[PDB]
């Protein structure tokens, strides 16, 4: 039947992206109810971007300073505020495209739908895993910040990310609605590390499962294992270590495969080990660790 | 700056999604102007599937045969034909969110967004390539025929599939939106062979330029070679032979980067003969041949 990393659909998302400009800074900004979200940087110069004091640098600002315009449309503020490192811009008009929507900050592990926009239009849309490391895997140029992430709750949005930076090893860095970044990331041109970026266990689990449930089931071997042993192989190759959660989050999988979780893990631990010797699984030649347990039941399941 | 595979926002085709019901079978219609479309199948019972006469079949139905769901607004037929093998429902009602459409057929090599749908509710959306054998790599359970491929062109939706079959190997066939099979496929439930699965040659070479530009360059060799060389090795490995237009293709991504493409031939070539020695591109340990170079310009240019 297949898998594919899926996006969510972006339309209800679509209607919300306008765009912002402060002297020559053109990026994005998420227009909700009578407020647009967008990047704090979106005030800053060129070389205010190796130590902006954004107090000092948003205190030579007043409202007709932005421009936000939706489509062809300019919008009248009437309010600014600064809230961590996003700017909440009061504008006149409510945006009457608004879809019931939430802010949450989302859990390393968890995936979101990124709708990619340049000039406040929507250009593209692909699936991301916030990373152990509070870092994404993203496709961000010139023009990008200010893109959001998302899910869909049957009607309800929930906007998770923010898009503000790349860091040196071509991987991206943004924050939630309320403009606190994931990670210890800082909205300044400086050196930054991301830690080590640890493999999410729980998710290469589901992707076994998936391989499985798609008739795809070479990886399987004759052997079985226990958490702390699997844990002890996981601890070797950066795997985040397997908890009892997680062995319940699974268990849908386990259900409707009728492979025990910690028969899985035995696989794992050999292909680990023994790397897939030029084999591949679900058109991969390396374990996928960006599906979730719930994106791989929702594919698995048509919701 | 990264690199991803991208759909197109769906907004505009989200609206264009109706149900379509005749008896027990329920699936998906795409509602342009007071024409709806959807695979012909929809007329057939479990066991009207190992040969079904379409035309002896459709003429035990009547206009009110058909239920046409717009959410939960029930639309009036008013008329009915068969094109090959999609059937049009006229409908008292023209869609108020028809976007500007063309219909097209796409060839071989080609890409474009699936907007895959249940119950006529747009469930997900992931990129695709109709394959040199007329097949594609999507992810498609029972209610997904009906869901359509497509393209946007700045403002006009380019629709290019309807989703109808799962092959044997795990790969879906469907038609252009005139009803007509991509490849020798036939809306019947017999034995049905997908040729030899050939690599887009020209993709691939795409793919290598794009990790090129992204900072990844360690496959490239000091060796060159001839199209005639090449395409000697293509052949082995079930690679499309690479001609002078697919060259002429790739020179907006030789001249950014400064590799003619001949010297990218030589660098495939050694991947092709060697291996990947557990190394990855893009962060893939196989040679990718789903991204055209339209895709790797759209998203290295930001379009
Ligand atoms: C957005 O601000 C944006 O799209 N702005 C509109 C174009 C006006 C961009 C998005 C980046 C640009 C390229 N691809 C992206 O995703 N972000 C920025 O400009 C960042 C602003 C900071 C204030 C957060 N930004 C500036 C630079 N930071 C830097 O040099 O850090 C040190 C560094 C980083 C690195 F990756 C490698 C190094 F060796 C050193 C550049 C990176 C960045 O995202
Ligand atoms: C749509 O018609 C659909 O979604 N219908 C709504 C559920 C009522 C489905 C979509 C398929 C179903 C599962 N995943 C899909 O993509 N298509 C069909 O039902 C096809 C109808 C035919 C008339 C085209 N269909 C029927 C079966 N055909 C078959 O058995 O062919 C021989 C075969 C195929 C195979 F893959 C392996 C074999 F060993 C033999 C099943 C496949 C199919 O797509």
């Amino acid at each position: 039947s297949g898998f594919r990393k899926m996006a969510f659909p972006s339309g209800k998302v679509e209607g919300c992206m306008v765009q912002v400009t402060c002297g020559t800074t053109t990026l994005n900004g998420l227009w909700l109810d009578d407020v647009v979200y967008c990047p704090r940087h979106v005030i800053c110069t060129s070389e205010d971007m190796l130590n902006p004091n954004y107090e000092d640098l948003l205190i030579r600002k007043s409202n007709h300073n932005f421009l936000v315009q939706a489509g062809n449309v300019q919008l009248r503020v009437i309010g600014h505020s600064m809230q961590n490192c996003v700017l909440k811009l009061k504008v006149d008009t409510a945006n009457p495209k608004t879809p019931k929507y939430k802010f949450v900050r989302i859990q390393p592990g968890q995936t979101f739908s990124v709708l990619a926009c340049y000039n406040g239009s929507p250009s593209g849309v692909y699936q991301c895993a916030m990373r152990p490391n509070f870092t994404i895997k993203g496709s961000f140029l010139n023009g990008s910040c200010g893109s959001v992430g998302f899910n869909i709750d049957y009607d309800c949005v929930s906007f998770c990310y923010m898009h503000h930076m790349e860091l040196p090893t071509g991987v991206h860095a943004g924050t939630d609605l309320e403009g606190n970044f994931y990670g210890p990331f800082v909205d300044r041109q400086t050196a930054q590390a991301a830690g080590t970026d640890t493999t999410i266990t729980v998710n290469v689990l589901a992707w076994l499962y998936a391989a499985v449930i798609n008739g795809d089931r070479w990886f399987l071997n004759r052997f079985t294992t226990t958490l702390n042993d699997f844990n002890l192989v996981a601890m070797k190759y950066n795997y985040e270590p397997l908890t009892q959660d997680h062995v319940d989050i699974l268990g849908p999988l386990s259900a409707q495969t009728g492979i025990a979780v910690l028969d899985m893990c035995a696989s794992l631990k050999e292909l680990l080990q023994n790397g897939m010797n030029g084999r591949t699984i679900l058109g991969s030649a390396l374990l996928e660790d960006e599906f979730t347990p719930f994106d791989v039941v929702r594919q698995c399941s048509g919701v």
